[PDB]
Formats: C-alpha cells, structure tokens, sequence
C-alpha cells in the first residue's frame, strides 16, 4: 500500500484491542448489534486516544516556554470530516487501514458516516480551517476562536430542479472529537446602559448570556503539535431567566431560556452579502467578547500591558469580528483604567485585519440605533476613536473636508451606520488583501484615502491551501506516484513540487499522472451512480464548476457555453466533438433570488440536453447537490478542466482555483484574483486565459455597459437569449426565466455579454488540446509541478513574519 | 472498615489504572490541571465500565430466554444521585474507596459532586426509582419508559424567607450514566384530522416529532442483572421543520425547531395536583406513543396478537401515560387491523393502572376541545370506548340513569372533559391502591360504582422503599451493627430484621444503635454549618417533617405546635424542657400560593425563635432548603421524630414514613396512609399516634366544620392565631400572615383545628419518652426490626405474582 504510513505488527494488534475496547465500553455494543455507525465511532475514539497525549504536552509546552500567542478569530471555520485528516497527520492511515481490514470492515465505508463540520459558508471560513492546520503544522502557539453552531450551512436538495434546505443537525449523534471545558465558562454582556461615574463611566442593567467553550484538537503534520480550535456556545444563566420574578410562570420563564441560547443555534448562510439582522450582530459581540475574556486571563497568567502585544496577537478574519476592538478598549480602559493613549496603542499593535472582498453588498454598515440598543457602550467608544482618527486625517490633510466625510467610520444619509471595514483598518497596525491583484485594488480604490494617511499598514498575502487535505488526503494516487520520484518531504514544503518538471518529458511519469486522473474519474464516476444515480461517461473531459452560487461567479456565462455547444451539435449532429461532462455545483444563499433561478435553469438545461437522442453521450450537464467539503474532495481530484470565470476584479482570490491546479485540471478562467498569480507561477502558455482584463471592465464603465450591442452582433448569443425568452428550456411554463433574460439584457453588473465570445473561443482550444492527450498531460505537469506557492504553509510563514512578529518551525515536538 | 464490599489486591489496583485512564483520556486532562469535578467524571467512568459487560448479558439474556416483560410507564423517575449506588449494587464501594485514597482523594468529596437526576416532584416519582432497583434486583425483564427532561424539579432557594425558584440544569456538565441510541429513533405524531376510508380511519395531515431514546443502567443488588431505564427526548424533524416552504424566513425556520423539542424541556412541578395546559398533554402522549412502538417492535421480534399479553405487561403509574390504552387499541385497529373486540381483549389485558391519591384537584380531567384538536382519533376511540362500557354498565343495572352518567368517561357540564382515571379502570385488568387504607377508600368512595361492576379488578399493593439506597446507602454505620449481629442476607430480604427483636434488651446492642443515630446527627449538624451555616445543638431531639408542602400534608399543624411550644418557653422560662430542634423541609410548586405563604411562615417563625435569648439553646426552627432525595439521606439517618400528620383519608400511603422507620426515628402521625400498617407491624404502644380516624373526619363533616369552636374553647391555639394576626410574627408587615389565618378560621379543607389538642397533648409523650434514652432507643430498636414489610422487593413480587404473572428470581446472572 502507499506512503499513508507504516502498518507496524505492534501498532496494528493495539489497534485493533483498542477498537475493541471501545467498542464494548464505548458503544456498550458487541459485534453482533454493532451498526457501521457503531464501528465508525470506535475508530474514531481510537483515532482521536493517540492525540490526546500530545494535545496535553503541546498546550504544557505553551504554558512553559510562554511564546507569543496568535488568536485566530472567525465566524466561520470550514472543517469538513476529520477522521482522515488525523489518520493523516499522525501517520495512522495504513495501520487503521489494515487494522480495520482484519477487522473485517472496510475503513472508507466508515469514513463516510461521519458528518461534515459545515462551520462555514465559502472561501472564507475553508481559508480559515487550512491555516489552522498550517499553524500547527509550523508549530505556532495558535488557537482558533470561533462559534460552535448547532446547525451549520443548511444541506442542499433539489426538488423539481429547485434547491430545497433543510436543516444541518451535524451533532445529531454526537461529535467525538470535541470536548466541553465547563470550567472556563464566561458570561458576555447585552443592552443595559451607560453611567457615568466619578472614575470612569460603567456598563450597567445588562442581560447576561454565558458561553462555554468547546475544544477541538488542530494536530500539525507528522511534528507532535496538537492546537486547539475553541469554539464558544451560548448558554443561560439560571437565575435571573427566572428570577426576575413577578408573575409570567414559572414553565415559559424555563421554556424562554431558548432565546438566549439562541446566539449559537445558527450559522447565517449568506456569502459575501450583509444583511444587518441584530441575531448576526448579537453571534459577533459573543464571539468577540468571551474570546478576549479567555486570552486576557491566559495573559495575566504567562499588571503592565505594555507587553500585552509582545505575547498577543489577534487576527480579524474580515469585519465579522471587529468589535474586537471596542471591546479590547472598553476592557483596558473601563476595567483596567488604562488611559485612553495607552489602551489605544496596545490595541492598535495587537490587532490585524484581512479584507475579503470589494463588492459594496458584502460590506457590514451596522445602524447605529442597532448598536445603540444593544452595545451602548461600544457605540461610545467607536464616536470617540473616529473623533480622534478624523482629527489625524485633518491635520494631515488640512482643509480637505471631503476626505474626512470619506473616511469617517460613522456614515450618514438615511440611517446612520458605523462602516465597520473604516474600524479594522483605524485599529489595526496591518490591512491584507487575499491576492497580489485585490491587494493592489484595496490601494487604488476603496481604501486609498487610508492608504494615503498610513500606507505602512497595508500588505498582501495571497492565499493557499492545505495540501495535506488537499492532495495526500483526497488523492493519494497522485501524491504517491510524486513521492516515488520526489520523496516526502513536500507535504509541508510544496516547493519542492518544482521538482517534477524534471520528468516532464519522462514517458512513465506521463502515464501515471494520466492514469491516476483516469483511475480518480472512474471513481467519482461510479459515486455519482452508487448515491445520486443516472450514468455519465468517463471518457468525456471532466468540465467542472464548484463553488457557491453567485452572480459575479457567473455560473451564468458557464450556462451560455453549454448551451452554445448543444445549438452546434443540432445544427451539424454527424460532426465529431470533444466529449464533455459539465458538472455544476454549489449553494445559493436562501434569499438569494437571482441565484436560486441560476440553479433552475442548469437543471432545465440538463433536462434538455441529457435527453436528446442525437446528443448521445458527447455532452451531459449535472448538477452537483450539495457541495460540500466532503464532496469537493471528490471531484477536484477527478476534474479535467477547472472553471474560474469571474468578472475581473470580483474575485478576491478564489481558492477552489489551487485546490484544482493541485490535482491535475486544467483552469479557464479570467485574469481575476489568484487566477494571475497561477498563471505567471505556471506560464501563460500552460493556463487557458481570456476576456476582460480589471482595466477593460473599467473602460466599459466609463463609455457605458451595453448588452444590446452584444446581443445585436452575435447571432449564437441571439440564438441562445431567444430560446430563453420561448420557453425552450421550459415548455409548462415558457416565461419561467424572464428574470434571467432581463437581467442579463436590462441590469448585467458583471457584463455576462462581454466575455462570451473570447470565452468559447478560448473553450475550443481546451477541446483541441484534450484531443492530444500526451500533450495535455504535460501541461498538467507544468501547472502541478508549479503549483507549491499556493500552500497556506507559504501563506501562513509570511503572516507570522510580516504580521505577528513570531517564526515558523518545522521542529518535532518531543514524542507524544 | 464496613461491609461495602471487599478491597481486593487486584481490584484496587485495577481501579487505579482505570482511574487515570480516563483521567488521561477521557477528561483529558493531567493531575496538575485536574479539578474535582474532572476526578468525580475519572471515577464514574471508571465504575460505569464494570456494569457494561453485565449491562450487554443481562439484555442479550432477555432475546435468548424470552420472558414476559415489564414496562412501567411513568412521567416521572426520581432518581437522584447514581455513583454510589451503582458502588453499593456492585459491592465496589471499599476497593473505590481504597483505591481513591491511594489515589489521594476523598472519595465522598467526589460524589457530592455528582448532580440529582430530579426527574419527580415526590412520592409518585421516587416510587418508581424504588421499583427499578427492586425489579433488577428480583431477576424481573423490566424496563422503565419515561421522559427525559433537560431539566428537572426546580432548585428552590430561600430568599429574604421567601422560596426563589430556579432552572435544573443537571445535564450542564453532562450525563454519564446514559447513552444515546439513535438507531431506535422514532416519530410521534400530533394533530392532523381523521379521514375514513373503505378499509379504516387514517389519522392524516400531522406534525411530526422524533423521539430519541437514552439508556440508563438499573443494576440490581449484587445479582449481576442490569436492566434499562429508557428515557425519551424530542427531536424535531429537518425536513417539515424547514420543508413547509413560500415564504418565512430560513432562519425563523431553524429557530423555530425549539417549539417541537419544548416537549421533553421541563418536568411540571407539580405535586398532586391537576394542570390542563397542552404541553403537559404532549408530553403525556409523547412518552406514550413512542414507547409502545418500541414495546411491538420488540415484541414482532421475540402476527398473532392473542399472545402479546403472554409476553408484555404495561404497568401506568397513574393516569398520566392513560393514552397508552387508546393509542394501544389505535395501532391494533388502525395499523394492525384486528377487530374492535380482539384489541380491545388484549389491550385490558396487558394493562394495570395504579392510582396515587383521593383528592379531586389532582384528578386528571382533560378538556375534549383540547384532545380533538391535538388527537383527533383517540378522542374518537375514547368515545367508543365509553360507548361499550356504559352498555355493559346499563345491562348490569337496568334503569339505573344516575350510575349511568356517574361512569361515564365523558363528563358534561360547563365544557366536557375525560375523566383519565375512569378510562384506566374500564381498560386495565387491575387497579390497585397504593396502602391498605386508600384501597378501601377507593373501593368504598371514589370508584365504588367501578368497583360494584368488576370487583375482580380491585387489588391493593402496599407501597415500598428500597432497603439499598434507604438503609446500606445512607446509614452504613447501621447496616454495619445489624449486619454484625444478623448477617446481610437482610439487604435483599427485609423481612430478617425481625431477628433483631431478639437484641432487644442486648446492653451492647442498645448502646451501637444510640451510638450510630449520634454520629448521624453530628454529621448532619456539621453539614449544616459547613453548607447554610448557623449552628444547631446535635443534643436536642431532631424533629424533622421533610417531602412537598401541601395543606393537606399540615406542615401548618407544626407550625402550631412549635409556636406553642415557644408560648410555653415565654411562659415559664426557668422550667426544664426537652430541648429541640425541629426541621421542616419540601418545596412549593411554583404557581401554589397558600403552599408557599405556609414557607415564609416557618421561616418568621425561626426568626423569632432563633433569636430570643430566653429560649436559648431549646428550640431551634429550621427550613431545609432544596429538599431533594440527595438531601433526604442526609436527613433521614439523623431524625429521632418523622412527622406524618396528614389529615387522616388524604395521604394515599407515603413512603418517607417508611423511610424514617427503617433509619431509627419514631413516628408521631395519624392514622393515614401506611402509617396504619406501620404500627401495625411495630405494635401501636411502640408508635406515637394521635387525632382523627378516617370516620371522626367524615362525623365532622356531617355535622359541618367549624373552627370558631375550636378557637373559642382553647386559649393557648386563640392566642396563638392572635399573634398571626398581630404582626408578631410579621413586624414591618402586620398583616402578611392574613390569607393564612383566614383561611384557618374560614375554609380549611383539612381541619387543622380539630387535630390540635390532641396533637399536642401526643408531642408531650414523646418528649416524656426521650428523657429516658435507654427506653427510646429500645422502642427505636421495635421500629426497625419490624419494617421489613415495607421493602419494595416486597411490593414488587406482590405485583408480579399478582399482576404481572411472573415469577420473581433471587438467582444470579452468568457472572460479569
Ligand atoms: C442484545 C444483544 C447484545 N447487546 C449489546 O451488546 N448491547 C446492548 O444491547 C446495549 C447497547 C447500548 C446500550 Cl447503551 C446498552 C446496551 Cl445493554 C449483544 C449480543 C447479543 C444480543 O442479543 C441478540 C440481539 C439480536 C441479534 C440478531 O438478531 O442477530
Ligand atoms: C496545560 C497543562 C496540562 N494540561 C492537560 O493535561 N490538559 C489540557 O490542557 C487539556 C484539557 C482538556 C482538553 Cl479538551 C484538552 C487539553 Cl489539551 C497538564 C500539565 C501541565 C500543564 O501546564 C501547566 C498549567 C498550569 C499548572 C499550575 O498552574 O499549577
Ligand atoms: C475551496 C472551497 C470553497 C471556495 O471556492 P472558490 O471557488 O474559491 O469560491 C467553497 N466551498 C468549498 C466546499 C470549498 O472546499
Ligand atoms: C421519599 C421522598 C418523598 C415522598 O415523601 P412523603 O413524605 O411520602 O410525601 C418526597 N421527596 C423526596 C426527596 C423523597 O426522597
């Protein structure tokens, strides 16, 4: 078997007893009533007893040799299963495998029944998850802070085409790799008043909510580091809800503690969009305020704070958390009498801030009436640090009134709001755009008037992925075929991928490369049939786009090829084309009208197209039901072609786009986000580029976005916007779409129109060279063997150099 | 040290190792870090692991052997703690506390750690805790079925004299003694409309709620049987409870599933006494529904329903699981399609009904409005039902009208409602009462026309309390003495304290029992400082009345008495009393104010008393708080007076009566419940009662209660109700004890007046008899060896011999 570790006589015999022993005593089962669900849980019991000794020595190291701490702080954290991943990390994998096998049990039948940690929305909250596995796996004394949500994102049906949701009971039967520390519980305050008194002004008459932390073990690499993620639940006090007497009853004041505890119920599933609902401002106070609870009283251990940023570190990961910072004041300054010069310091060196993205429906504008009922005290101190920010801007822009109303974290106009991105960036000694392209734009336009006060605070670090999860883990036929030429050692340093390009030309490694894609194809192709069923063809190229729905993902302009390669096929039905499997997947937010309607009308075309007999098997389009983590390390592994077809300049970054350059796909995609970061570490040559470039999207904006021009000068588009408007693609109801087609027409902001023909045209050459497939491999090749930039491991060592001062190593810690 | 087992070489050792396994890797944690709460969880692992293996037999015994089984359903479980009884059942209590001293530990610092699983409010639910362990302990295939409640019978805290009460969150820190099976999750179902085909009624359109089952060990004493208690939880479905789609909100959605899980939230607290409110009728389905289908299911394993009496016998601990009689006869006609007759023959005979109490406002009458909008076919069985039953009635008196409408399950007037109680009887094969005395009440009044009808049904089963938790749990040092002189054959068969009559007037045997009720009293003198602090004098005679506070238990008739006894100090200072400290403990449901004026009355009543320096160390007036059967085996070991002065008629039977007998306290009471057994079987010269019989009361209210009379022919009561009345009780708030007096003079439903000379008078003889030690403790020595009949393995095999049809067995399980 491959390089999942070594299946020793001695391991594999403890094992086994072991799994036993838990089987008994555990699941108070015997082999006779035991469900896979029953041996799933032993394994997982046993798996999760070797890390406990390491866990334990790696937090005892921290307390003793008192290193500088980083404080992760997320909303989200996309963990997805972790069984595996922890076979991984402790080379665990070909004992388990075979231990289980003498067993008698199949061990990926078992790793199917563990549920996803669907903490997380996107992008954002996956980025997260693959830095905290490369902080452990450089050794750095890092915790990751978050909420631990009863229902994370929603599970995806399709019902009649539609998308149905339905609630995410992860925890049903239980988590075994957490563990409740009731000990370290917290109380976190809400609404109440201010007074102000004769030495400081005091938060009074609140209602107070506790949260208990939960832990769950971040095992590093092979090196016997074991983090931890803690993860804060929201429970009620029993007093108070309830002993606020004077009638009510006493059954409903018990029945109304679920109300409180509903901070923590949740995970709001929108992604990049804001909507200002108080739960979602209550779930980031929470966080935020239990969380610095926890590292202050860590500190006071290790009553000067002088020294506070030397042994702390906390970074924003987007505004979701930011009240980290009035409340980071509120604490020094109320409750530790700090004065306000010294309590600002310490915070703005403590605190960094990474954006996200640019488009304006994403950005959190909090009312201020919101913040004024609930966190009054925050309101004030938020009025009193823009006070003295905008008197910084004044007196280094004198005169520039314009400016000032510009930068002020408070906007006016209808309602109030605090512009919580302005609060990061006034309170943060460091602003970090995801990719070299958004980070150039955060510069240039919507932070340039901040950029120009303070330009020492802006940097880039462009994201990464793990290629533990993401390579040794869900394609462990292409990391072994690269080992036996390369070695091991680039698991935790991807550079050394650079390596292959030597074997470029070497005709057995072209084979292989080949035939594990080929192996991983005829693998996802048989899970399609075995839990989804309705047949496709391996031998088709694997056309995959997986992420979440979005307008300016343009799954859209994705559409218009498809339909565009059917139009061609009935025109000239005896003609040969490149067989295709387009697979599109991801969630729509559930208010998301637009995208809801995209899902439909992929499925309505698959309903057309995946039934005309002159089709045949030379093109199938499928939608892909709830894409997940679990379920993208299905198909990245098995995809041909990777799509990245977002406007330029939308995209941030995108990290789904490394995940696919890791694997063997090929990209199309556009000049957006870490997409040109891909291509100049690749070569032009090696990656299929087109349309709009950011500045000829800017161009257009100046003269003006036109879709009728694009309509009136293509005929295929025509073609296709008129089978649209008739109900081609739905005959019972032939206006179904006419929200599409007129937004497309009317209200396109990310010009769909515009990048179509260089879009085809530039599909065609991904066909021709899929035709050569020799040729096709090598370029693979060239973009796998130039792909190590984008490991979080890179990501991660130039944040704690750049950012948080510490540094990485790559040392074992002392045996477990 | 005593008879708590052997401490073995191998076993200490053992244990030890077991200890700091899960120490390490269950709590994770190391001894530096450790807190007792994590040593408490080390060690209830640790001796939760030695019953598994038992646990695993004992059921799989059951499939092999196939006896008839046991349900006994009940919305109430009175567990208490479980650590040391799982150590007493188990014979590990010495090796745990060997072990845990080498450890360096205090083994009884670490179970009262341990939480109370307070799922009762009383007599009812602790009953049914007594029952478990007495049915495990007797070899019996039974299962207890209830509900398992997040959080049980309110903490009550005592404020300013007044009770607070707040939320028992007992699963906080979380459970392990249970388990959760969510393999045999099933749905409930609620509301919906009948629809009435060509083959049977369909109940159509409803609400679904899963119900997940959690296990919990009942291991029998030092038999290796481990039987289970099953308790039920609401879980809402991810579908429906999202599904139901157009409009909403996705996030009121999810939240909104705390509506359907509110079901098994909270126990009602609520002590003999009837609350018409929905969520008590869900519950009271809930547990129905879900149960039976788990008792077929088993059953179709072990389809010809004539032998399903053969192997199931469903025991209703009082009319709040009834529903199973008309869901039982659902599943049978509906489901199953059996005839009318042919269900209804075996449902009778599957089902027994046991009834607690005589008083009208604990009847359960429930609305019809209500059962036919949440149960529209059992409302629709119940009717038939009715409709055959009271043909049979007229049938067997022609003409009779009036019986008629006194039998029926349906009674009219302002709105209709069930009679629940009359709906057991005509679907049970037996209805017993629960002492002597009810049971001929039950026969003579309340269900006399029942009775008139099918005296075959009536039975009585006198009431029990296990001699494990009530005597070798609580009272060691006295399960030592008489096991020194007898043996412990006397743990499991009771009625071998007789032989104790022989000691009688053993010189060394008189002193051990004087000696061990002393050091009990010293202790729980400690634990009175240590835990609510203000000393009591452990010299004094230990009056103590502990369990609900009810007008009808006549806490207020010691009120009186110690008022009086006050007035008489006052009187005559310088004349030598017994001294006293008397001790009145229970809680007050929440919404019964009469129950909890009676709460503050005693604690203004400690206030004067406890701080009259004249009285001095006499007489002290002390309220337990937060009685609980954790607290009542502190308490009981240390009484020397039990207090049981209901009003003679109302008391069913009682069981702290038998507790306090068995633990070395005489008994000063009415002849009421058990009470009367109880002297019977002690003799009455060697119990101290007084008042009313049954048939002065009935007198009484033939000619009509006045309590003027009394007032006016007594001068010490007069000046007591003065002093009420006065504010001398009550200075800033004179008339605060006003509805109390009132309702003395006025409306007392339980002629407390008429009981108070005589009360008195019965306190002045028991007082004369404590003087004389050495003639109290052989009189003490005359209880004990003489309440061998009130062991519930005495109760449980009358139950099975005579309803249930099964065989008790003291025969041990194949080893562990
Ligand atoms: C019931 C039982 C077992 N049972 C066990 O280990 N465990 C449990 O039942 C069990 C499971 C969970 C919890 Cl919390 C408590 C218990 Cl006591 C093992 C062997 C045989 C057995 O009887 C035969 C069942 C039917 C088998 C068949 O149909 O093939
Ligand atoms: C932290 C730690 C330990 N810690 C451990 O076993 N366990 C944990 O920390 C622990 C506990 C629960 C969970 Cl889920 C996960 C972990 Cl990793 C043991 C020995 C020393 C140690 O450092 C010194 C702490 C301070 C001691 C003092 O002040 O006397
Ligand atoms: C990697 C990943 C994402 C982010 O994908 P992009 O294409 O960068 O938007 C989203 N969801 C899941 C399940 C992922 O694994
Ligand atoms: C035994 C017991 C009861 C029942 O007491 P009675 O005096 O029969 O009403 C109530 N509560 C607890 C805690 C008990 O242990």
């Amino acid at each position: 078997i491959s390089v999942r570790g070594l299946a020793g006589v001695e391991n594999v015999t403890e094992l086994k007893k072991n799994f036993n022993r838990h089987l008994h005593f555990t699941l108070v089962k015997d082999r006779n009533v035991a469900t896979p669900r029953d041996y799933y849980f032993a394994l997982a019991h046993t798996v999760r007893d070797h890390l406990v000794g390491r866990w334990i020595r790696t937090q005892q190291h921290y307390y003793e040799k008192d290193p500088k701490r980083i404080y992760y702080l997320s909303l989200e954290f996309y963990m997805g299963r972790t069984l595996q991943n922890t076979m991984v990390n402790l080379a665990l994998e070909n004992a388990c495998d075979e231990a289980t096998y003498q067993l008698g049990l199949d061990m990926e039948e078992l790793e199917e029944i563990e549920e996803d940690a669907g903490l997380g929305n996107g992008g954002l909250g996956r980025l997260a998850a693959c830095f905290l596995d490369s902080m452990a796996t450089l050794g750095l004394a890092a915790y990751g802070y978050g909420i631990r949500y009863e229902f994370g994102i929603f599970n995806q049906k399709i019902c009649g085409g539609w998308q149905m949701e339905e609630a995410d009971d992860w925890l049903r039967y239980g988590n075994p790799w957490e563990k409740a520390r009731p000990e370290f519980t917290l109380p976190v305050h809400f609404y109440g008043r201010v007074e102000h008194t004769s030495q400081g002004a005091k938060w009074v008459d609140t209602q107070v909510v506790l949260a208990m932390p939960y832990d769950t073990p971040v095992p590093g690499y092979r090196n016997n580091v074991v983090n931890t993620m803690r993860l804060w639940s929201a429970k009620a006090p029993n007093d108070f809800n309830l002993k606020d007497f004077n009638v009510g009853g006493y059954i409903q004041a018990v029945l109304d503690r679920n109300l409180a505890e509903n901070i923590s119920r949740v995970l709001y599933p929108n992604d990049n969009f804001f909507e200002g609902k108080e739960l979602r401002l209550k779930q980031e106070y929470f966080v935020v305020a239990a969380t610095l609870q926890d590292i202050i009283r860590r500190f006071k251990s290790s009553t000067n704070f002088d020294a506070f940023p030397d042994k702390v570190a906390i970074q924003l990961n987007d505004t979701h958390p930011s009240l980290a910072i009035p409340e980071l004041m509120r604490v020094l300054v109320d409750l530790e009498r700090l004065d306000w010069d010294k309590a600002w310091e310490v915070t703005v060196k403590t605190c960094a801030y990474t954006n996200h993205t640019v488009i304006p429906e994403a950005l959190e504008r909090w009312p201020v009436h919101l913040l004024e009922t609930l966190l009054p005290r925050h309101l004030q101190i938020i009025y009193e640090i823009n006070q003295r920010f905008l008197n910084r801007v004044a007196a280094a822009f004198p005169g520039d009134v314009d400016r000032l109303r510009r930068m002020s974290l408070v906007e006016e106009g209808a309602v109030k709001r605090i512009n919580m991105a302005h609060l990061c960036i006034a309170g943060s000694h460091a602003v970090n755009g995801v990719a070299r392209i958004h980070s150039e734009i955060l510069k240039k336009t919507i932070f340039k008037d901040f950029y120009e006060l303070e330009p020492h605070k802006f940097q880039n670090k462009t994201n990464g992925i793990t290629p533990r999860r993401w390579l040794v883990l869900c394609n462990p036929g292409l990391a072994e075929i690269i080992a036996e030429r390369i070695g091991e050692e680039y698991i935790s340093d991807l550079d050394q991928l650079r390596k292959l390009l030597s074997y470029v030309d070497d005709e057995a490694f072209i084979r292989d490369v080949a035939k594990v894609k080929q192996e991983n194809k005829l693998k996802f192709a048989a899970y399609l049939e075995r839990e989804y069923k309705v047949h496709i063809n391996p031998n088709s190229l694997f056309d995959v786009q997986v992420k979440r729905i979005h307008e300016y993902k343009r799954q859209l302009l994705n559409c218009l090829h498809v339909i565009t390669l059917y139009n061609r096929i009935k025109k000239e039905p005896n003609k040969f084309v490149v067989p295709r499997t387009v697979m599109i997947g991801g969630k729509a937010a559930p208010g998301y009208h637009m995208a809801k309607m995209i899902i439909k009308l992929i499925t309505a075309i698959g309903d057309v197209v995946n039934h005309d007999p002159v089709v045949g098997d030379r093109l199938r389009v499928i939608f892909l039901e709830n894409y997940r983590v679990s379920l993208a390390e299905k198909v990245i592994p098995a995809a041909d072609l990777s799509e990245q077809i977002s406007t330029a300049g939308t995209e941030a970054s995108g990290t789904g786009n490394m995940k696919f350059m890791l694997n063997g796909a090929l990209t199309i995609g556009t000049m957006d986000g870490a997409n040109v970061e891909m291509a100049e570490e690749a070569g032009e040559e090696n990656f299929f580029i087109f349309g709009m470039r950011v500045e000829d999207v800017d161009r257009l904006d100046q003269r003006g976005y036109n879709a009728q021009e694009y309509y009136d000068r293509i005929p295929e588009l025509r073609q296709i916007i008129e089978q649209l408007s008739s109900g081609f693609f739905s005959p019972k109801q032939p206006d179904l779409f006419k929200d599409i087609v007129n937004m497309l027409m009317h209200h396109d902001r990310f010009k769909v129109f515009a990048d179509y023909e260089e879009y085809v045209k530039c599909q065609e050459r991904v066909s021709a060279l899929y035709k050569n497939p020799r040729e096709w491999t090598r370029m693979v090749i060239r973009n796998i063997a130039t792909s190590g930039k984008f490991s979080s491991d890179r990501t991660i060592a130039q944040y704690a150099r750049e950012i948080w001062g510490v540094e990485p190593s790559r040392q074992r810690l002392p045996a477990p």
